[PDB]
Formats: C-alpha cells, structure tokens, sequence
C-alpha cells in the first residue's frame, strides 16, 4: 500500500534505465543512501573520492553514450565540490541529474550544522534547481529534472531534504515518464535552399567545408563529398575522429589546439561550409575575416548567423542536409587549391611523423604519444586532461571513426582524464580505455586513481610530466613582460602515487624505455588499471597560431629560431605549394 | 568610416523587424535614447507612464505576433518595474528583449548615485542576462540576445553602460543575423504511434480531445475529428477560441476559469487525447485520476508524460498530428456519450444566455459581457486582465478562429488589460480592440489609460467595478475563517479617471443603460479610445469546480441553495443527460 | 494547547510592535490574511492598490521611524510588484520584512498555477532570502527576519507556502526575541585622533564641515561648531533640515540637487571634515581635487577612507565626536573666508526669494513652494518624489530641525511621494504631512491617491504638471546629439484624477491662484486629504553644476545667455565676495 518517497526516487532513475551513479554519503543524504543500498542489484552506486570526479564522470557518462549522468552531493561542501563538473556539463551541452543532500524540513531555516539556502549556490548552472519540499511529489521532481535535463541538454539539480525520502507515500500513485521520453525531431533541409547553397560552393575558388560534432553522423558523407568535389576538410577540435585522421585532405583543427594545414588554408578560402559548428574562436581570431561567403547547416536555430553573417543558412540536420549536397553533386576534376592543399597535410604528416620516429634519447611527448598509437585498439576511447594534452593529442593520435574521444571542450576543467576514463570503463567494460592526462590535471584529481583500483576498472593513464602548466608557461612567454610566474614547479613521482592508491605502474624518462613499458601496460590493463608516468622535456609544441616560415611574412631570423627550437627545417609554408600549383598567397 | 554603437544597435532592431518598443527615458539610457530620435521615421517609440506597461505591452507583442517585444527601462528603478511583464513573458514563453540602462564603465563600481550591479537583478527571470562591456561588440551581444530570445522563446536582458552607445566604432564590422532566421521544416507524424494512438481514442466508450494552445493552427482538423468521430471538445482556457464556441460539441474549459460542462464531462471520461496542452492543474486537481487511457500530443519532449502517466506520447505537430488521424478515420454515428454531451451544453448556454438576456434592473457582469458581444466586430481582439473577467469572459464571449484573446496565462499578473490593449492596436490598427479589466486590475495600469489617448489608440475599455477584489473575496469565502479581508475597497469611478486623462467615457450602474451606451462607445473607437465603467454587483459567479446540482451526490438542501444562490434552478447535472440516453454515471 | 501557525507568526510581528503594514491578498497568501483578520485590534493592515506602494510605504516607515516596515505580496506577481519599494529600502539601509506568498507544499514543484521557485527572485534584494518549509519553526524564521533586518539594515524576505499559517504548531514552543532588542553602549570617541583632526581643521584657510545624514543627531553641535569657529556647513540634499536653513552659513548641497554657494565653496575649501557622509558623486565629480586635507567621521568602517583618501578617519559617532570637538575649541574671529561665503549665501538666497515673490503671471514651480512654505506647519513631514522635484524643494523648502522630508535617496525611484506620504500620516496623525511630486512620479503611483481616501489620510499632495520629465528633458539638453525624446507628453489632469479617487482637489496655473488654493487646502486637510495640481512652466531650474558668472572662468557672452535664461541678472560668482575680503579664488 506504501512505500518510502526514497525507493520509489530510486525507482525513477531505474525506469529512466540509469546503470550507474556516483557521489559520497553524508547524514544529509543518508535517506537517499538507503534506498539506494536496497537496490544494489539493480542501479550501481559508485564511490568517489572527491565530488568533483563524481561530477565530471556523470557529465563523461552523458558525452559518451547520451544517457543521463548522475551524481550527488552531501549538503553544504558536499554539493559545492561538484561545481567543475556540473559547469563542464552546461558548457559541454550534456544531460546531467545532480542530487543534493539538505537538512531536513524540521531544521531547515534554523541555521544549524551545515544548513543553508542551498538553492541560489545551483541557479547559475542549471537549467532546473528546485528544493523539494514533500515527499509525496519527490518522484515527480526527480522526473521532471531529468526530462528537462535531457530536453535542455544541461543540468537538473534537486535539492533533497533528508527526512522526505524516509516518509511513506501511496505505493500506486507515483510514476516516471521514462516511457514517454523522445529525442528532439530532426528539422529537414530546404530543397532550393540546399540547392543555392550546393550552387555556391561549387562555385567556390577556394572551398573548404568546417565541421564541427553536429556532423557526428555525417563522417562518411563529408569525406564522400570532399573527394567527389575536391574540397578539403577542417574541423573543429572535438571533431578529430569523424572522418579518420589518415584521409589526404583533412587538415585539422584551426587556433591553438591545431594543425597548421588548417590555419593556413583557413585563411586562404573564399567560401566555408560551416557545419555542425559553434567555433568558439570564430570572432577573437577574425577567422573568417577574409571570407566572401559563410554558408552554415545547424539544427538550433540560436547558432543561425552567430558566428559570423551568413549567405546562406540551412536550419536542418547535418548529415540529411550533407546527404542531400552529395546527392546533387557528380565527381570534379583536380584544382590547384586542391592540390597546394593535399601536398602542405603531405608536409605537415611528415613533420608529426619525424617527431614520433625518433628512437632514444629524452623523452617528449611526441613519442610518447607514438607509443600510445602502437599499443593503441582500433575502438578505443580517450578520456583527455586539459593543457599541451588537447594540443598534442590533436596532432599525434590517429582516430578513425571506431574511436571515441573527450575532455571538457568548452568550459576546459583541468582534472577531467581520470573521471572521464572511468566513466569510460563503467559503458564500455570490453573497450580500451585512455586517460590521457598532464600533471597539473592528473594532480587535481589524482585521489581518484583510487577508484579505478576500486571498482577494477582498467584504464591506462598516461601522465605527461613536464614539472610545468606548460599550455600557461607558453602564454606567459607570448604576453607578459616580467618573469615566468605560477608555471614551473616541483616533481611528483606519479608512478608512486600510484603505487600508494594500488595501482601497478611505471615511470619513463627515455625515449628507448617506452616499447616494452607500454607492452607491459597494455597487458596489465587486460584485467587493471595501470599507470605511465611520462617525464618529458619542457620543449614548446610548435605554434600553429604563430608560424615563422614565409620569408614574405618573416625575417631570415626569426624563421631559422622557429625551425631550430621546433625541429621544423623541413616545413614549408602553405604558400609555397599555393606557388607550386600556379595560385597567389 | 565608422558609425554610433547606439545607432548599430538600432538599425539591429530595424533588420529584426521591429515596428515599435517601450520604456521612459533617464540618463543611464539616454544615448540609446538618442539613437532612437534619429530613426523615428523607421522604428516608432511608444513612451510609457510605467515600465511595466511597457515591460506587458512587449510580451503581448510576441503573444499575438509571434515576432519579439522590445521595451527598456533606466538605471535601477526604471529596469525593476519591468519584472511584471518579464516575467509575464518567461512563463507564457514569448520572446522578448529588455535593454536596461547602466551608469557608464568609468563609474560603474563606485557606488555612485543609482548605481549597482544590475545582472542578478535579472538572473532568474531571463534566458540570456549580461552586461555589454565593449561598444563594438555591442550590437553582436543585441544579435544574439534577439537570436536566444527567439529559439529559447523566453526573455534576453541587455544592461548597457550609458557611454558605449554613444562610442564609435567602424562602420563596416556590425551585423544581423536576421536574414538567418527560419522555421523547421519537420517530418511526418511518426506513423505507427499515431495509428495506434488512434485506435485507442476509437475503442474508447467516452473520449475526449483536451487541447491547449499548442493546437492554435488545428482548429479545422478539432473540429472535423469531433464532428465525424462524435468526440466532444474541451480546452484550456487559453485556447478558447479555436474552435468557436457556437461549436455544439465544444465543451468549454476545465475547472475554476471553467464552464460546467467540461469538468462534469472530464471527470467521466476513459480516454483523454491531450494536444498541444500544459494545463497547469492537472496534477494538484487530480483531473485524471479516473482516465482509463491518456494520449498526447505534443512538439516539446519537456512536456512528454509530464502532467499525467501517459500510454502513448506521440513527439510531433499539432495540425499535422490531427490532419494525420483525421486522414485515416471516418463517419461514427451518434452515441449515446455524444448525446448527452450535446444536451449538457445545451443546458449550460441557456443557463448563460438567461443570465445575459435580462434587459432591466442592477447590472453583473454577465449583461455587460453581453452588450461587448453585442458591438464586437468579427475579428475583434480582446486584452483581458486578471480575476473573475477570467472566468466570465471566457463563459460569455462568442469567439471564433478570427478573434485573438490574450491575457497573462500562467503567471497571472494583473494590470495587462491595458497593455495588452496597446500592443494590440498597435500591432492591427484596422481591429478592433478591447480591454476587459477589474477594478483592481484596470488600477494598478490606470495611468496608462493616458498612453491610449497620446498615440491616438482607439483600444474600447471596460472596467467591472464591484469595489472588490471578487476572484480573492470568493476564495476567502471558500477556505478563511475569520471575516475577509483585503478583497472589500473604496470606489474608483473610472469614467472620471479617464476624464483625467483626456479620454471620452461613460459610467453605467443599471442593464438597461447598456446598449446606447455601447453603442456610442462603438462609434467613438472608430476614432479615439474610449471608456465604458460599469458598476457590477458582488454577485458570485457560478463554480464550476463546486458544483452542487447531482443527488446523488449532494444534499437536497445543498442544491436548492446552490441554484438559489447561482440562479440556477434550470441546469441539470450531466448524470441527468446521460442516464437520459441510457448511461450510467 | 496549539494555535495557528499564522497566529503565532502576527504575534511576532506584535511583540516587535509593528502598528501597521502593508499589502494585496491573494489565494496564496490567505493563510496570513486569515491570521491578520483576526488581529484587527492589535495590528493595522492596509490595503494598497499596487503592491511597490506597500514596499516603498514599509520603507518609508523605516525611514521615519527607525522601526522596521512591513509589507506583503501573493506569489508570483504580488511579490515582484514589491520590488522598487525593496530596493529602495535596500539602498537606503532601512530594515524592512516583507512576506511573499507560495503555493502549499504539496503543490510546489508541480509547476500549477503561478507556482514558481520564488526564492530566486529576491536573493539580490535581500539580506536574508528564505522559502518557510515547516509551520512549527515559521514564528522562528519571522522573528530572524526581523533581527536580521534591524541587525543588517536592510531587506528580510520570507516566502510563505500557504498550507504552513494553517497548520496547528504547539502553543507554548513559539517565541520573539523583541525582548532581548536594544541599542550599543560605545566607548568616548578616540581622544588622540579627534584632538588631531581638530588641530587640522582649526589650521585651515578655507575650512568646510561636510555632513550627511550620520549626523542626523549632530545638529546643535554642527551649528554651535560652525558659529564658533566660523566655517561653514555644507550637506548631502538629505541632510538639508538638520540644521535650520535660516542659518546664515549654511551652504546647502553639492553637484545638481544642490545649491550655488556649496559647489562654489567646495572647489575652494582646503580642509573638509566629513562627518556621517556617503555622497555618491564624490569620485565621479571629483569633488574633493583640489582639497589638501580630509578628515572623517563616521560610524561604520566600510565607509573609512572610502570616498576619498583620508588624512585622519574616526570610527565614532557623529554627534559625540562633534561635541568632543566642541568642548575642545573656543571662538574665533570672523574671517575673510567666511564672510565671503556669508554674502555668497545672501545673494543666493535673494536670488531664490525673487523668484519665489512673484506675484502674478504663469506659474512657476518656484512660486508653488513658496506657496507651500506660507501653510506649513513648523513640524510638517514631506515625503518628496524623484525628479527636478528635488532639486526645487532642495532650494526652495524653509526647513528646521522639527521637520522632517523623506524622498528615495540612492536607488531614487520615482513614484515615492504617494507611498513615504501615507506612511508619514500613519506614522503622525497630529502631523501634516504633504506629498511633493513630479507628473511623471505621481502618475506612476497615482492609484494610491485612494488609499489616502480610503483610510482617511489627511495628506496635502502637490503635483508639479509640466508635462515633462523636465529633469530628463534637462539631461537630453546637455548630451543628446538628437532631438528630445520620451520628455514631453500629454497632460493629465491630476484634480481629476482626485476627483475620480473622491478626493478633493484643485487645479492652478497661474501664481494669483495660489494663496486661495493654498489655504482652501490647508483647512481641507484638517480632516481630509488633499490635491493640489499646479500648471507650471517649462522653464529650466538654474543648475548649479554649471554656473556660468564668473568673467574668470567663463565669456562675457556665456555669462550673459546664463543670467538670461536663469533670471540671474543679481547672482554674482563667489569670486566677487572672495576679492571683496581680500582673498584670491
Ligand atoms: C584547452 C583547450 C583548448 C581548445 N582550443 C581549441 C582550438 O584551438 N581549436 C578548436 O577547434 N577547438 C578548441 N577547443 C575546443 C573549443 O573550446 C570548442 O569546444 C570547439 O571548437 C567547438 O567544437 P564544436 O563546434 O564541434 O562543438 P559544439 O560547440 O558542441 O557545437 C556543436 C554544434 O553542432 C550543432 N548541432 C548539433 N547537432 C546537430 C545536427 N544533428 N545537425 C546539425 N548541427 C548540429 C549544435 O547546434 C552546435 O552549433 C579547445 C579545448 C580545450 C580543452
Ligand atoms: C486568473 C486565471 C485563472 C486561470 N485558471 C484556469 C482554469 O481554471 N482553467 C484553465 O484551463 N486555464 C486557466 N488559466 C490558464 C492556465 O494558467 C494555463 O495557462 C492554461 O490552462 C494552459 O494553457 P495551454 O496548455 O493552452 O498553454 P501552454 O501552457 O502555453 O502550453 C502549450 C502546449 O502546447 C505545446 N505546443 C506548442 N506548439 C505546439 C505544436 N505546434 N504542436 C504540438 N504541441 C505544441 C507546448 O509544448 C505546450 O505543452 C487561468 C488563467 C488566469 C489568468
Ligand atoms: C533625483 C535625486 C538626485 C540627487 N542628487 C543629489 C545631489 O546632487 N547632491 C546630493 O547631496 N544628494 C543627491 N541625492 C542624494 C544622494 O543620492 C545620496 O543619497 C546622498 O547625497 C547621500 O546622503 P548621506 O551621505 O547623508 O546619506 P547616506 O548615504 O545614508 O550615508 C550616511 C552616512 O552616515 C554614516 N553614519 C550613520 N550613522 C552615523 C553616526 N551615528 N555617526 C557617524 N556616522 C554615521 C553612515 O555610515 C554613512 O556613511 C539625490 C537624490 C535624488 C532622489
Ligand atoms: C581547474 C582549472 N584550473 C586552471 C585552468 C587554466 N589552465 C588551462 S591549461 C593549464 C595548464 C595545465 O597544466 P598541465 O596539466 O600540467 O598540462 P601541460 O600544459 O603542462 O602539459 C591551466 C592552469 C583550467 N583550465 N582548469
Ligand atoms: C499584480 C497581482 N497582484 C495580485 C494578484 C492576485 N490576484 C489574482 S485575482 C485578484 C483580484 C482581482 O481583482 P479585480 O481586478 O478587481 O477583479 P474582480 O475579481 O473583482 O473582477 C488578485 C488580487 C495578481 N494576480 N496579480
Ligand atoms: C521608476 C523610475 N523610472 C525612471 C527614473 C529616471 N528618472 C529620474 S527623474 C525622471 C523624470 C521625473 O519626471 P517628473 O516626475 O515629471 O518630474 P519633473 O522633473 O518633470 O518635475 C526620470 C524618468 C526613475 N528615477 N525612476
Ligand atoms: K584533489
Ligand atoms: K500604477
Ligand atoms: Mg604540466
Ligand atoms: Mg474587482
Ligand atoms: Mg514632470
């Protein structure tokens, strides 16, 4: 005739098909604590070490299977410590349910232990933050957060009293709208519109086509339609993967987390595809300053002309309104743009190569990187840190679209590597799995090594230890005018770290040590996790944003410096291939 | 060359297409203020008495347009008397965007004279909420607060330093995204859900379609589904008038702002199809507790399963969804559920037209709804405010699909007769408009009364006088112990008030003063507004939601008081109707 | 033994010793409404006609008389409606509660009818900001609000679900702290700082005592301090009254609200004490460039060094610290200094007068309040509205320490006048009370005319009609590139406006009519109250902050269109009276 308001919120999340959960108890969210230690066998309670990593995992979660995360928080310190992960889901547009523990209704209001308003802490983050306030509407507000939270694409924050869940309510009256649940329609394309917009491109002298992840389903229509025109690819960052990094004319991301094919070409085109893409450097770089026209595919109509004006604008699904592009189109000839394009990737390819091929002496992320690359399956997921990791990363691993790949894109917290690994393992126990981290991120989070260990989960870490916020020390030297400040500090021995939390591990500092230090790793990691600590040199990855090589552009000085510190002699700027093929920078 | 920020932000608004905004000047806005008198030939300034008019007038742009309200308010004071109509604007979900006057940047964070950090001010309440910081992004940050406002159909609230507008800044870097701006082509109704959700509404014995403004473009395809299926109507209150009410299967609304039939019939029915509807009350009323079946159809997946558990949540259009099963369904003969329908409104429309047909004695509200009837022209507008206007307007207008109605739906605020009155003219100054309004409303917007008469807005204004806040006195009545309070005042006479601010108007106390009096009335709004003030009794109107005409479930004490106290010695419960053809209750 | 949870909660408010307070029923706050009706005898409530009159009244009260205000709002929109009269009260730290109603908990959360999370909404506003979640703690949480209130000088807001006041809670458990209340016992004002700044002070050339509204209690002692020693007095507009404005040296204020003599002086001064002073256009004005020492007096240490660099800051109090001095001096001849700024003040004053003397032709507003001052009484309370309003009864008001004025002195918010006015009346029976306002802020608030009628408030109102925001208009003079806008509109007959409020009134506009109307209203008054609506020209008051009489600083034919427009031809630059004692400017 009854039950407890707290099973049946524990029945909720079990209809909405949540698998898993994490958080860390206190008495203000014990009540939830209990119904959830009566379900073990039916929704999986993970114990993190920090609230933070339970954050950033279920935001991981959302990234990686589109499943709404779920994680919580004890009232006050508790809840508070989830922020880095509950922004990174708002700004990384992802579903997430947090759960707050309050004190109960009789002490509300009373200023004791630990009590506060909690609501006004959330109302930034979320786009739903009610406090509950009767036990028998407790099931309908947890609904009602997660089925704004997965129509909103953002966060659901439910402020929990602690007595409510421990009160009885009618057993027949509750529900949950799981059943009901449907995923946005996808709006279709204009005919004429796509028509004028195929018209357009063609026309184009320098075409380039710029995705982003809105063209996640439209991998093998964006290189079908780059080899048939002849146009090459650019993406954004977390678009790496999408066509396979291998394709001749993808040229990578544009700005800093680049690749130098993209910058130059970027600035050379006369018409960009934008599509899928909400490139958050679009305005502060003048990227599309040069540009004549600016044709643009999203679904969401608040993107429509936001980063730059447009001619013309297509409100529909990416990879129906790319369909329909290659369905009207037939095979073009060779250009010179084309050509200039396909030998400066040539190039650039043979330079990353150079860097990963060296075979002893110090250490540097290149090669550790290589290394990854060699023990690396073919499905494999990469949980990224923030800092030279994204950079690095962006030019050294080979994706294709079997991968998958993320890190905190836009709001950028560091210390997502290791919650966004075991996320990782936790959906996809049968698929190698990657924390790719630095040491300034890794620190952050670095309790959480304890959770892999703890619920056996086997990623592979990979710490880059340069003793540096290198991606800081970096801007230091391009900006400031005094000393380096803040960005160089002392060793932490990470296979050591490691070693207190039970994880098996290594540490490197040789180039020659890597192959049979990842050989090992990979075999651990069959049944453990496991830890590399990577002690690399404190070497600049080239600038893709401040090249040095076009004597037109450069002095004989300047480019000498760039390709002595960044091993580039062999590096030809795009506009001698523009030369080659007949064509004027 | 360059060009004003201000006047950049202007010719924004101008490619957005908006005819008209609202505010009253002060110094922290004044050079927006001048970009304004610049451009008078091609966006018209209305100058409110208060911001909050002008805050309503905006949001009732967007409720009869579809296109976004624009109003302003000065530093401090001016911005706080928009929040009534702000937040009039989030909860009926219509676009609007709010500029706010700021102090200039270099006196910002002085704490100088009416000075203070306006962004929490408006957190809550907007969609996009920020500070303009830099004159040459300014109309960038206006772009994209126009583009939020329209995809999030909610408020964007600008605060602008008072120096940025009159800055600088290059002529040819500012643009629109207004020509982006479209409207999703969508695919079919999912196919195999509407066939079975059609098959269920079908093997129903006593269906009902219950339908919000969601289905505004259905009116047609209700209609011929209910005629052809022999399925009556009910709706919202909002969506009165989609069907007209002469429709003989249209029921009405359900329960306070409600007509009898509706909740007698709701209360029997086994299968309801929801379309297009957020009924607030479903829950808190339990209006579904008896439903057998529970169909929807709606465009937003935030509504999906949220007011009731439901069998089948098809994602989809309105019109389309309907047009769709109209498409595949035909001829039903009468039933006896349909009959009984039929009778029972009926009965209920001779109940209202005795009440409206008196033509001698003290006046109520019924016989003055009855003489607005008696002037309104085919297409006229109503602005309605906020308390027993509610419940009586929507018993007594005789609406078809090419009236408009509006009113402050959700949040409720009183005084948006007037405002609502002055967008609508403004909006079709060849329509004619009325404001039906309390006193208490029509007194807390009264100064504006003098915005009709200085834009020569012909707007046809009735104030019910019963000296009381009714709709609160009857709530009293209904649940206070102790002797009312708050809800018994001192007379206004609104003809003198009008006399005040140079507008024409007339005050009348008995019925048979009416038809001469609305007939000038008519007349002089060919021209000018006008004024009608008319002084109602304290009767209460008939509750739909305590009902108290069926013996087998009320006292015959209590029926005879009921139809003594509400005249209503002819209605006969539905139970009567459908024992008549052969159904039990 | 139980009682109400609502009764309880008016007893707190009646062991506070609130007389009255303020506010408009609604369904969601009848529970209070049900408690305040049985309460008649020991509580007074008044019903307003739009709730930002209840706010703008409670701060009024607080205003005058140092105990905290009370006013309420239903949900939703009977709350926001409060908020020009909190932020008034948050700027002008006065303590006030004010109580918002809420849906019952058992609706929260549901998203029904007006239902929101209220506590969002007020967390800028507020000092303290809490939703009540249990009856038996709500007398526990009003009583905090009213501690924090007084404690914090500032707003406390409660959001009351409707379910909690009806709620039995156990009779003997409740309590208020009203008992424990009481004001601080402070040690003597520090001995060697205060002998330190009058070494200073006494040392000066051109000496100034600078005070505001901290000195409230100082008057004697500032007067004394100032014949004594012969310096002169200049204040904040608020100030204006603590000491008499006969007294010979009393400048007036400083900037725009603001009097010749003061800024003249100001730009002069070497040493100014500061004494009880937050002037908001210290640093914007840079009103204190030239001054070689400043001394400060005040009470709080936020305010230490705040809007100047400070030479000797004393945390005390204003009237011990300013006796301190006192007893520590002893007379000092006239001085060139301060007889220069004697004659500078006969001048001005003999300016003011000549304007006030006119006997015949088109009513000025300088001719209104000398007709004012010819019926006041010695201890007339004026509440004062926003707008040239100011900076006239700044110049033209004869005020002594008996009187008292109140206007919305920081968030300056227009539509004070109606409200501080029946606050005063409340607060002072035996008093009169007069309501100076601008159209533009009467109209705003003009519906309250009839609370003034309905509770019997004998308040003399004076509309200064213009038909204008002259004091905008002005601005727009001085920036605007363009043409006027939104300054100038259509007149409103305020004595018909009265007349429909039944209310007596009477409309002049010419200055013969004066002396009758006058006295007609000063009788009325006795009783009843009244409005006065005084036609006045547009004529634009001199403004001081840009004074253009001085051949040294400004040209011959400036000087001239100056004294022209201004009728000014007699007012000579301080200069004059500065060489005629022999002292260079
Ligand atoms: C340290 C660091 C540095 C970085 N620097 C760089 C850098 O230098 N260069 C770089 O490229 N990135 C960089 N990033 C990432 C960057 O901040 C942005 O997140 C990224 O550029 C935006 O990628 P996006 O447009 O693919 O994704 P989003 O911003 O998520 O945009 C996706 C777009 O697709 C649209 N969309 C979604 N579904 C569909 C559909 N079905 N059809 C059509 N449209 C759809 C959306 O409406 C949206 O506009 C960095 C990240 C880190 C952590
Ligand atoms: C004083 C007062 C009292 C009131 N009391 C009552 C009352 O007793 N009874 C009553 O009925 N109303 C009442 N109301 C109104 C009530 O508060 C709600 O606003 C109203 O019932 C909800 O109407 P709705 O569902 O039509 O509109 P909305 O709440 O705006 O919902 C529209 C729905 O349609 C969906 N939609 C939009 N476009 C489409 C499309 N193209 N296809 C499909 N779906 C779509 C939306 O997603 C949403 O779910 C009152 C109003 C006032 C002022
Ligand atoms: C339309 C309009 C225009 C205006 N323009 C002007 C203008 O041109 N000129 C002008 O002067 N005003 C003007 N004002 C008012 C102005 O905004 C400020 O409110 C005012 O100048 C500040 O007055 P104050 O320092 O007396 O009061 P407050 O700002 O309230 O400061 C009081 C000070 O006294 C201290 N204090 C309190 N008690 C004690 C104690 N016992 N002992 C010692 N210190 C104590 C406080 O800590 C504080 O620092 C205008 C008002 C309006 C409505
Ligand atoms: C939580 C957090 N703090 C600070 C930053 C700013 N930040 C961005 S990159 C970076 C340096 C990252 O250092 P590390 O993880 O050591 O990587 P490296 O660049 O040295 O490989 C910092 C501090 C951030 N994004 N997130
Ligand atoms: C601004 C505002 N204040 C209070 C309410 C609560 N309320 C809803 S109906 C009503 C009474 C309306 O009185 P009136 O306009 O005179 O209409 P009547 O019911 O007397 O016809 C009130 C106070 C509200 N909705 N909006
Ligand atoms: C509610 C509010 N809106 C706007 C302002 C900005 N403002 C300050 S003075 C003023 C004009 C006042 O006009 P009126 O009351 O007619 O006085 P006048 O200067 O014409 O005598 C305005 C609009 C304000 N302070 N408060
Ligand atoms: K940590
Ligand atoms: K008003
Ligand atoms: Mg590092
Ligand atoms: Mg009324
Ligand atoms: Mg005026």
């Amino acid at each position: 005739t009854n039950i407890l308001a707290g099973a049946a919120v524990i029945k909720v999340l079990e209809a909405w098909g949540v698998d898993h959960l994490y958080g860390i108890p206190g008495g203000s969210i014990n009540s939830i604590m209990d119904a959830l230690s009566a379900e073990r066998d039916r929704i999986h309670y993970i114990q993190v070490r920090h609230q933070e990593v339970g954050a950033m995992a279920a935001a991981a979660d959302a990234k990686l299977t589109g499943k709404i995360g779920v994680c919580f928080g004890s009232a006050g310190p508790g809840g508070t410590h989830l922020m880095n992960g509950l922004y990174d889901a708002r700004e990384d547009h992802v579903p997430v349910l947090a759960l707050i523990g309050q004190f109960g209704t009789t002490g509300m209001n009373m200023d004791t232990f630990q009590e506060m308003n909690e609501n006004p802490i959330y109302a930034d983050v979320a786009d739903y933050n009610v406090t509950a306030v009767n036990a028998a509407t407790l099931p309908h507000v947890i609904d009602e957060a997660i089925r704004r939270a997965y129509a909103h694409q953002g966060v659901a924050v439910v402020q929990i009293p602690v007595d409510l869940p421990w009160q009885q309510i009618p057993a027949e009256d509750w529900y949950a709208s799981a059943n009901s649940y449907q995923t946005p329609l996808l709006p279709e394309p204009d005919v004429q519109a796509v028509t004028r917009l195929t018209q357009t491109l063609l026309a184009a002298e320098r075409p380039l086509i710029y995705y982003g992840i809105g063209a996640r389903k439209a991998g093998k229509e964006l290189e079908q339609l780059s080899k048939t025109l002849k146009i090459p690819l650019m993406s954004t960052y977390p678009a790496k993967g999408i066509v396979a990094d291998r394709y001749p004319a993808y040229l990578g991301s544009a700005n800093r987390v680049a690749q130098k094919p993209a910058n130059e070409a970027l600035a050379q085109a006369d018409v960009v595809l934008f599509v899928g893409n909400n490139y958050p450097f679009a305005e502060v770089s003048k990227a599309f300053k040069n540009t004549r026209y600016f044709l643009q595919i999203d679904i969401d109509p608040a993107k429509l002309g936001k980063r730059h004006k447009t001619d013309i604008a297509v409100l529909a699904d990416a990879q129906k309104t790319l369909a329909a592009i290659l369905a009207q189109v037939s095979e073009r000839e060779s250009t010179p743009w084309w050509q200039a394009n396909l030998a400066n990737v040539k190039n650039w390819r043979a330079y990353l190569a150079s860097l990963e091929d060296k075979q002893e002496g110090p250490l540097q992320a290149y090669q550790v990187l290589r290394a990854v690359n060699k023990i690396a399956e073919p499905d494999a997921i990469y949980s990224i840190d923030v800092g030279d990791i994204n950079l690095n990363a962006n030019r050294h691993l080979k994706l294709t679209p079997s991968n998958r790949h993320i890190t905190s894109n836009l709001f950028a917290t560091m210390g997502v590597g290791i919650p966004g690994a075991i996320a990782a393992k936790l959906n996809y126990p049968e698929r190698q799995v990657f924390n790719l981290a630095g040491d300034g991120g890794a620190s952050m989070t670095m309790q959480d090594l304890a959770t892999q260990v703890q619920y056996h989960l086997p990623v592979i870490n990979v710490v880059f230890t340069n003793c540096q916020y290198g991606f800081i020390k970096d801007e230091q030297e391009d900006t400031n005018q005094n000393d380096f400040i803040g960005v160089e500090f002392n060793d932490i021995d990470f296979s050591k770290i490691a070693d207190g939390v039970h994880m098996q591990a290594f540490r490197v500092n040789k180039i020659e040590q890597l192959p049979d230090v990842f050989e090992q790793a990979k075999a651990i990691a069959q049944h453990e996790p496991v830890l590399i600590d990577a002690v690399i040199t404190g070497d600049r990855p080239l600038p893709a944003e401040k090249l040095r090589l076009d004597s037109a552009m450069s002095s004989a000085a300047d480019i000498e410096a760039f390709k002595q510190r960044y091993e580039a002699q062999d590096l030809q700027p795009l506009s001698t291939y523009l030369k080659q093929f007949g064509l004027d920078d």
